[PDB]
């Protein structure tokens, strides 16, 4: 239950999830990763901005010890931070991760956003009018640090996450590139299908994987109060009594039938159960154009102040 990517590794087409707010104890990570390993989950996204590094890392050196698994068996993304984009960062930004995490490699690695921000020990910098602080490098840049990071040996594969037509275009067209990114890691769902991205991606061989792929965790940080809940959508709904499921699962089996890689962050035991069911079951094509029909053009992640970013995705 693989796709090949443009390098040649493989990647499991369902995630597990790892982001929870700074209320959930760091323990839960370890917790539940390891409930993700149990119930099936390969492919296990993270990333140095989630503070839970040492905890994931930790529940795969445990799922290796007691004989579920074998590295090899495990599919491990992280994530380069935008603080760490100029280019002699790159590396000692993954070796970090990779130290957190007690592991020698990650399976991807992926430039977590495209806009930039002040290099620091700050995740968020800020100036002392509170605003945050943006820097400007040119990605390209980043992305030969992120080439030498996978000759290196430490990264499998390297991709980007959030990024949008033209920001992958930069890349693409890059003069002496080596590697096409395998990836773009970017928000996806019923409400905000990513279609033409998506066809794009495909044109040239770059997987698309969806996150909020179940609507999002809706965090006051970022969300608008007033979008509406995409579990909640009568559509939805109406499939899942069809199909006798989730609306969960048709959302997750909506992205894997349009050929989206698709995350699920899940800490609860019986719903990370449930989500590996995706597998279980197929819409019909008429469900597809069903649920084509719902894109709204809403991201559940929203900023006002990024919105002015030279790099913003969605302007
Ligand atoms: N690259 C990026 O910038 C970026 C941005 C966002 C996310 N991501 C990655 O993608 C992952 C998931 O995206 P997301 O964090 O926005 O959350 P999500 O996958 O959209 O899931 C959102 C919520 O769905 C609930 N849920 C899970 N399974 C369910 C089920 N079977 N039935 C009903 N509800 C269910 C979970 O609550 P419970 O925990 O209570 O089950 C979770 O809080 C993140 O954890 C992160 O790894 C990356
Ligand atoms: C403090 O906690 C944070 C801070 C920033 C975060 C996130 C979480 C996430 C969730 C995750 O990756 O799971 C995305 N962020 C982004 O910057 C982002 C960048 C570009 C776009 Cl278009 C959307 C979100
Ligand atoms: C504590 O460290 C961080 C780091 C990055 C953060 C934040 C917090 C927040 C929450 C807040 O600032 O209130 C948003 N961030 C973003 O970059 C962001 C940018 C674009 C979008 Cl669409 C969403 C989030």
């Amino acid at each position: 239950q693989c796709v090949k990517l443009n390098d040649g590794h493989f990647m499991p087409v369902l995630g597990f999830g790892t982001y929870a707010p700074p209320e959930v104890p760091r323990s839960k990570a370890l917790e539940v990763t390891k409930l993700a390993i149990e119930a099936g989950f390969r492919h296990i996204d993270s990333a140095h901005l989630y503070n839970n590094e040492e905890q994931v890392g930790l529940a795969i050196r445990s799922k290796i010890a007691d004989g579920s698994v074998k590295r090899e068996d495990i599919f491990y993304t992280s994530k380069l931070w935008s603080t760490f984009h100029r280019p002699e960062l790159v590396r000692p930004a993954l070796e970090n991760s990779l130290k957190k995490a007690q592991l020698d490699y990650v399976d991807l690695y992926l430039i977590h956003s495209p806009m930039s921000l002040k290099p620091g020990e700050e995740l968020s910098p800020t100036d002392e009018n509170g605003k945050v602080i943006f820097d400007i490098v040119d990605l390209c840049t980043t992305w030969e640090a992120m080439e030498k990071c996978k000759d290196a040996g430490l990264a499998k594969s390297i991709g980007v996450s959030n990024f949008n037509r033209r920001q992958l275009e930069m890349i693409l067209n890059k003069p002496g590139l080596k590697y096409k990114p395998v990836c773009n890691q970017v928000e996806c769902h019923p409400y905000f299908n990513r279609s033409k991205l998506l066809d794009f991606c495909k044109s040239k061989d770059i997987v698309l994987v969806a996150y909020s792929a179940l609507g999002s965790q809706r965090d006051k940080r970022w969300v608008d109060p007033n979008s509406p809940v995409l579990l909640e959508d009568p559509v939805l709904c109406a499939l899942a009594k069809k199909h006798k499921r989730t609306p969960a699962l048709i959302a997750l089996r909506y992205q894997l039938q349009r050929g989206v890689v698709v995350l699920a962050k899940s800490y609860n035991e019986q719903r990370i159960r449930q989500n590996v069911q995706v597998f279980e079951f197929q819409l019909t094509a008429e469900d597809m154009k069903a649920i084509d029909g719902l894109d709204r053009n809403l991201h559940y992640f929203n900023s006002d102040s990024f919105a002015s970013h030279p790099n913003y995705p969605y302007s």
